[PDB]
């Protein structure tokens, strides 16, 4: 085999960090794709002297022509209006469709992430045009989500942030559905430290609302986020190159569980060399299922307005 | 501050691949220490050689003599007789006796590891003559134990073995307590998995036993456990050196968790700069207890006949 | 040792890059400090969520307060204004007198890397008014400038990037000194590649034009340099806080290399715990001194703007 | 591609500390196959748990059939008798001869790399038994050899091992060609550094004659050469797996270099994804090409004895 090709369709903010990371883990030849003529080629650029630094040797080049998706092993999706926000969704469903229609062409074996908001939607309109299997594509929404909850409990409890687990599922934005009742520190439930007194139930309130608030937060610090949504998906991607079989909670199609069906939502799923090699369905109960279909339920409200335009 | 100075008491086969994987891993200097003349010399030499290949810079020296203990950072402890079982427990008690009045004299703030066996024993006898703190020592035990427990589960599951979570304590041997309720496989509740018949109690309970016996399923392969306990090893270690405040299961200094006081037994703890920073204290019930009790008793058993040789 | 606290001075997108390897490499503590109120908060915050993903645990602060460098281990300066350009030689100056003035204070024992262009003029000026000692500080330059040589080669002849080593000296910036006669591809001199004309003297001179203006390359690609920038500044970090002791060719005091005391230029220098541990003085022939002259005389040309606004 | 699969035919050291190697660095399910009754399965299991350590998830498992070669990407040979020395040559080269058939059968896409001694000699005779294109195999030595030379060259000047770049061909043992003129630190030729005093001709003689010596030195200090021979055939490993190009001094077929055809011997090569890509000839001056004879001469001298048993 030769290296994997990854291509990133948008070379902004997140591009450019999943570009930094490629070359950083030697994961693979990097193609940044947009439409802004010459950008990705300078960032291609920039980030190419990294290969020294890190001794690596992935090439990273830009494009400005959708049939370099050609031969792609992985495609990321980042392309999309992101400034009502209701009023986008029909603009992004034309890029979704455009850009489907080129894998369709050009890699339909291809692996595809997608990021564009809102990304539970954004991922089946993909699905659709694209044609590729069902195992074969997600939307990031849950690594990322699920991030800042384990960071946060892990600041608090000073332990290693990797070793707080949890699950946030249904949808990626602010109908995230966050499960106490699966969280844990090193393997123990969360339960185990509020007993103890060393996290409080008032705190952890605290800290789900700042999980959903994050992007928010950020934003009115003036910054962006895009490191961390960088992060996650290079996760997600590595899984998949690797085989390495991970656990890891991203937007897929479901076929029954939770009791929904042609629709995409945000579930532990195992990624490895075949894609989406297992969907994990949680046994929740009637509290967390009632949630869950508002997730669902927004989504597809979404979905509805994406089709057309109206004058 | 320069780098780290880790001093490895017993060079013997677990002892070279601590120095393999200190070097891989850039963590610090190695002193390579063993009775034995020459020996120690001539693996750290070929063993020095790696940091060409690694990219690291560590040195790696052999020693003979025990004041190179001096200015130890990190102590880890592997010499001791091996080759019934309970005869050379007061040999090995010596053994740490002499190794624990050089710490003292030499590196009274290290950190120490202990190994030899039976560890939850020898550890305690390591504490009391080293005169360590209590936070400073702590032996070998659950990260080696449930990275098989772990490893088997998630081949069966087919997920990343490091998704599955697991507990194991009381000792480090044949009383082990592996405490099935507290298994996670991405963070979810094993008994999900169970509910779904994707592994079955049966399977689970010849997981566990082949976990107790694992050494000795090795031993009659005509090989012998010693890549695995490097490797838990120097996971602890690289815990404390990084501060990265893992928990790990690791042997310790009980101070009336699980009804237990003035003996060591393994239990989670939070591994970081300060050494142990952390006791977590499992949230047990009383068939769980009645286990941990077993183990306990017999640590108190081994350690009595310790003390003393007789005609 | 608790971990490196490593202190930004400058949280632009050289900053946020440098930030997010830090913690990709579990480096230490990152503070992001600048004057704009927040931002520096928010870049933090969602770097802070890749522990995670990274299985580290670095804290990542943003801080608008310059006593926050207090017990600093590393600090690194990309504070300046960017935007004829001379004009901004006595502004830029007054920034390194002021974060002078605060590591002086704050964190005298600091090992300093100054990236602020032109970076030869403007860490004499921070050397001075900070008080470190020569072996302390160090400007960016070398790293970057043979990451691009470096790796051009190496696409040519297609070969490992970190396998083509080149040296570029006396300045970062229009006038550095590119040294044909020291670069190799695989430790073999790069001469006997063009004797087998695998690479000519032509396509050499285009690669060396290519290399001294890759930053207008970039830009006018409407992209701009800070990925390779941050990454070449934390293999120096790197290289002291490990004491890995790499040769590194960067901007240090001289004190009699290449004829030239009392100002900095670049040059191989070996990087480890004490800091600049060697300052290596290339053996250059009479030709390339000349060059080196060239490229001190401009760096003292822009220091003797530096000093005073004008009316 | 699902992950490769890497057979280690010879489980024992050498073979241990690969294995061991591959997990760490998650590069491909790994088969241990020995000759030897069950051993390699006890390896097998012991290293498997150590993928919970490393965040890996390669399989390790043990063979005692040839056919387990199937489908195998590289294939690494250590194999074959150690305890004169050229009486071994006839029963080894049995070795390699069925070996070889099995590689034909089973693998013959395998990239194959030979450990067993005298290397030069048993990398051509499972060449020509093995059927596999030139490009396609090659013999350990000169990584080894080097990783010795530039690492005591490193501890003179103290600088980072890896920066120290050097060349040693011909023949991997005694008849080695340590090449003075080819020996740089931080890419600047060695004599800068012999002219500056900071280490002598004298001092590099006997640094020589150490790394002509140290597989006997470290024999003399009862202990034995496997952790640096891992070490170096994993990285040629990885080369070829992860297609990073690097130039790497391997045993290979000549065609004319040096003047030399139809035989094996050391020489810088570039190994990529399409095995052995360039064969690299040093430009060598009569005295380097005297020595370079009197190595192939050797190699020949075993191979004329290595094909037939005496009575």
């Amino acid at each position: 085999a030769p290296k994997a090709k990854i291509v990133l369709v948008g070379s902004g903010m997140i591009g450019g960090v999943m570009a930094t990371l490629i070359v950083q883990k030697n994961l693979g030849d990097v193609v940044l794709f947009d439409i802004v003529k010459n950008m990705p080629h300078g960032k291609a650029l920039d980030t190419s002297h990294t290969n020294v630094m890190a001794y690596s040797n992935c090439k990273v080049s830009g494009s400005n022509t959708y049939d370099d998706l050609a031969g792609a092993d992985v495609v990321i999706v980042t392309a999309g209006f992101t400034k009502n926000r209701d009023d986008l969704l029909p603009l992004n469903n034309k890029i979704m469709i455009e850009i489907g229609g080129h894998i369709k062409k050009n890699c339909p074996n291809a692996f595809i992430i997608v990021v564009t908001n809102p990304v539970d939607v954004m991922v089946q309109l993909l699905h659709q045009h694209s044609g590729v299997p069902k195992n074969k594509i997600i939307g990031l929404g849950g690594v990322l989500d699920t991030s800042r909850l384990k960071y946060y409990i892990s600041q608090k409890l000073n332990v290693c942030p990797r070793d707080v687990n949890a699950h946030i599922v249904g949808a990626h934005g602010n109908k995230m559905v966050l499960l106490k009742r699966y969280i844990t520190v090193g393997g123990i439930p969360l339960q185990e430290f509020i007993n103890n007194k060393l996290i409080s139930d008032a705190e952890l309130e605290a800290i789900f609302d700042r999980t959903v608030n994050t992007a928010l937060e950020i934003v009115n610090l003036h910054a962006s986020p895009y490191v961390a949504p960088a992060a996650a998906i290079i996760e997600m991607a590595e899984s998949y190159l690797k085989d390495l079989k991970k656990v890891l909670i991203c937007s897929t199609l479901l076929e029954g569980q939770y009791g929904h069906s042609d629709i995409f939502g945000g579930t532990p799923v195992v990624l490895g060399a075949n894609g989406v090699e297992q969907v994990i369905e949680l046994q929740l109960n009637s509290e967390e299922k009632a949630k869950f279909d508002e997730a669902i339920a927004e989504t597809k409200r979404m979905k509805a307005l994406a089709h057309h335009h109206h004058h």
